């Protein structure tokens, strides 16, 4: 097995959204019968590839087709200004990409914003989803115990307005439990993605100005989900409180929640092996 | 491979406790470099064999020696009236058995009272334990959200006082999320273990009368634990509140918590397959 590469799996497709046509980027990996979509977080400089670099190969080696969608406003995809539901917007784009590639069912691994988007997608088109895996996100709403805006979201919002190296370091320093895990390659890739697309950073800020609540609260509709769901969270997540994971657990019947204590807001990376093993086990369930 | 039988693995050993010598029973299954000790709950009629019937074989087949200890006051072991710390009494007994069996290290799977016991043991003899797995128990203390005595505990205490088939069904009815799980076989074996040793039932009530707080609150000392720990819980556990699992999680560094939503107080049984998978993976980590 030869590890996958970004350039080799890179692809584009057009999607119709609100009367306008936008070019959307995504990485297509492997060819398996079952497909697994990975939706990135909302950090500045984030892309499907950089977010899931440590989880792509275990999925392909296992025989899954892996697609990492870069939501508009991030990566090589066109930028956009969202004044409505960010969650539903991305879900719409994924829907188009999925229909065009003629893919019937998909498993979802949503990270942070990706989690909200996966729940939105599953809520809208349940018949098009197999299993759902949520990490650090999934539903909008208030935390019962942690102050908001959270310590992390403040640094993320600040970085977006002032895309400096210092703010990138300020944000990432509390993004993961053990910063010794952050690599220079990782850091440099984000920074490069940040500075290479200032149109994204500017539109993200504008989206917040146009609509402060980018993510709907799907709480009351969680009873609708029939997909076998697995929720993953870090106990020390400083961006999205852990009790959000508890809410998702209480709302989705038959779900399970796995919490890593020594972990921040990026479990798929901080505890990659434990994570990839949980996911593969989960995805293999009947 | 032939499934393990309670009759074939049955064994006894003598342990010195409080100046007296009590006959302790336990089932010794399989062979393997590493040994996994399983500690049963505190329900009337409970035994190591009955509690872990769905976990013994996958454990043995994975290549572990499995010891199921029936703590004094339960099963074929001698009875006892405990006015001190239950968790510590049990850990002493295990310490004796493990020294007598010449076993250097042990992995632990503690169920409810068993979890409290595994933590007591790990706190006293950290050098003798490998990995720590706690299910529905581990530390005394108050719940932050659920009323105590809990709905489940009131029925467990009622059963001990008045050992009737009606009260056994009543306890079990809220012991698991899906009562369709309970088998006539499981029930009958429970009834037998209960009515068989009325001395145990009587001594449990006497112990409670002698000492209302059978389990010490290990919260302040949880930071002493260095064992890689895995905590498992049922969101709908009506005997021991799930936030107790959260406490273990926050207090034990490097630990992980896995919660089953549609699960009561007996996850090892209710979600046997997924539980065994979680444990085997866990036990296999370096
Ligand atoms: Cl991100
Ligand atoms: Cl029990």
């Amino acid at each position: 097995y030869q590890p996958q590469t970004e350039a080799a799996t890179s692809r584009f497709l057009n999607v119709e959204e609100a009367g306008k046509t936008l070019r959307i980027h995504f990485n297509d990996c492997g060819q398996g019968d079952e497909t697994v979509v990975l939706l990135h977080g909302s950090g500045p400089g984030a892309t499907g590839w950089a977010n899931f670099s440590r989880n792509i190969d275990p999925l392909v080696e296992a025989g899954y087709r892996v697609i990492l969608l870069d939501c508009p406003g991030w990566g090589k995809s066109d930028s956009v200004v969202n004044s409505g539901s960010r969650s539903d917007l991305n879900a719409r784009i994924l829907k188009s990409v999925v229909d065009q590639l003629d893919i019937a069912k998909i498993h979802l691994l949503g990270n942070s914003m990706g989690g909200h988007s996966s729940v939105a997608f599953t809520l809208k088109w349940p018949e098009r989803v197999g299993k759902l895996v949520l990490m650090g996100g999934g539903t909008g709403g208030m935390s019962l115990f942690t102050p908001m805006p959270t310590e992390g979201i403040k640094r993320l919002n600040q970085l977006y307005r002032q895309p400096t190296i210092e703010n990138l370091k300020l944000m990432m320093d509390i993004f993961v439990f053990d910063t010794s895990d952050l690599t220079d390659a990782l850091f440099e890739a984000r920074l490069n993605n940040m500075l290479s697309r200032r149109d994204h950073l500017e539109n993200f800020v504008k989206s917040l100005e146009a609509n402060p609540k980018q993510f709907p609260d799907f709480g009351p509709r969680l009873a609708e989900i029939k997909a076998q769901t697995l929720i993953v969270w870090g106990r020390n997540d400083r961006f999205v409180p852990m009790d959000a994971g508890l809410r998702l657990l209480s709302g989705i019947a038959g779900s399970e929640l796995h919490i890593f204590r020594d972990c921040g807001h990026w479990a798929q990376w901080e505890h990659a092996d434990a994570f990839n093993q949980l996911v593969l086990n989960f995805l293999a369930r009947p």
